[PDB]
């Protein structure tokens, strides 16, 4: 209903979305360097200290282990009771969340340029060198291939044994994770402005040009359309053959991935401050104005409500017809997408340092 259930103070901005465990514990990292475990009633279950800001969401393993990277260069494995299971050193900040494979191997990139594969027990299975920082999470395909983009401009396909399957060159840094279609095509945007479709064997299927960097991952619709925002301000809908189905203009860069509602409507925030709802045919269904850039993807609740945070400090709940359900004020920009619990509580961190639980 938009009323505050509780808030929880950390010392510094919360940059990434919280994550909810099976028992309802809410886990969130802070720029104060700690991983917090918060009980559903808003009291601290425990905290865990790292040396520098935690930039990305924690990830929970099937056994309840919570993994989190830090700007201090380590990947931490934390037991459900908040004690350290192990910590794994890389040379530089770990910017993105790790991902866990079917055999338990934990993969994560570092600003030291390497993709690390870490065994469940914390020993190194292998590392794979790229030239420059790895800014986004790796993605595991159906045969266990690990795909990761690098600031060296290449998308790498790594075999489970750590050997290179292939690498695909783009001209500029790849900032977001790739996305694999049902037929195995790998889609990835680049700061060179193009969306690339890469065949399973590493050859280019096609490329689609936008004017400016593509900051966020593409999203594939049920009929195979590939949607991607660009810093040129447009949302593009690309057919599986690489031709443009349509483009939709916003005034400013689109920094986050779009999301598709149950009826096919495509929702995207823009740095022009609006949340746009776009019909499958490319026409505007409506737009909703916030005061400042919307930096993260909208989230759709079970009843169709669209939630979005803004740099104006508010969390907005928007009805499917584009009218405001409510808004909720925090003191500073909300950088990451909110997360909805099973009872409908909406959780979101703010640059004011607090994690908010909103009814």
């Amino acid at each position: 209903d938009g009323t505050e259930k509780w808030r929880f103070k950390t010392g510094k901005a919360i940059e990434a979305s919280p994550v909810i465990g099976e028992d309802g514990t809410i886990y969130v990292g802070s720029n104060d360097g700690h991983l917090y475990a918060i009980n559903p009633d808003g009291t601290e279950k425990w905290r865990f200290k790292t040396g520098k800001a935690i930039e990305a969401s924690p990830v929970i393993g099937e056994d309840g282990t919570i993994y989190v990277g830090s700007n201090d260069g380590h990947l931490y494995a934390i037991n459900p009771d908040g004690t350290e299971k192990w910590r794994f050193k890389t040379g530089k900040a770990i910017e993105a969340s790790p991902v866990i494979g079917e055999d338990g191997t934990i993969y994560v990139g570092s600003n030291d340029g390497h993709l690390y594969a870490i065994n469940p027990d914390g020993t190194e299975k292998w590392r794979f060198k790229t030239g420059k920082a790895i800014e986004a999470s790796p993605v595991i395909g159906e045969d266990g291939t690990i795909y990761v983009g690098s600031n060296d401009g290449h998308l790498y396909a790594i075999n489970p044994d750590g050997t290179e399957k292939w690498r695909f060159k783009t001209g500029k840094a790849i900032e977001a994770s790739p996305v694999i279609g049902e037929d195995g095509t790998i889609y990835v945007g680049s700061n060179d402005g193009h969306l690339y479709a890469i065949n399973p064997d590493g050859t280019e299927k096609w490329r689609f040009k936008t004017g400016k960097a593509i900051e966020a991952s593409p999203v594939i619709g049920e009929d195979g359309t590939i949607y991607v925002g660009s810093n040129d301000g447009h949302l593009y809908a690309i057919n599986p053959d690489g031709t443009e189905k349509w483009r939709f203009k916003t005034g400013k860069a689109i920094e986050a991935s779009p999301v598709i509602g149950e009826d096919g409507t495509i929702y995207v925030g823009s740095n022009d401050g609006h949340l746009y709802a776009i019909n499958p045919d490319g026409t505007e269904k409506w737009r909703f104005k916030t005061g400042k850039a919307i930096e993260a993807s909208p989230v759709i609740g079970e009843d169709g409500t669209i939630y979005v945070g803004s740099n104006d400090g508010h969390l907005y709940a928007i009805n499917p017809d584009g009218t405001e359900k409510w808004r909720f004020k925090t003191g500073k920009a909300i950088e990451a997408s909110p997360v909805i619990g099973e009872d409908g509580t909406i959780y979101v961190g703010s640059n004011d340092g607090h994690l908010y639980a909103i009814n």
